[PDB]
């Protein structure tokens, strides 16, 4: 399937953001690619990792 989903574990709270959200996804959890995708009814911080 497609890139496997992480939830941040290094964010918190709610989310606002992509990019911040995958700029830390990619330096500090070491994603390739991150969003603040929305699962009803909050949007979170999900870092993306090749599955």
């Amino acid at each position: 399937q497609r890139l496997c989903e992480k939830p941040s574990g290094t964010w918190s709270g709610v989310c606002g953001n992509n990019g911040a959200c995958r700029n830390q996804c990619i330096r500090l959890e070491k994603a390739r690619h991150g969003s603040c995708n929305y699962v009803f009814p909050a949007h979170k911080c999900i870092c993306y990792f090749p599955c």
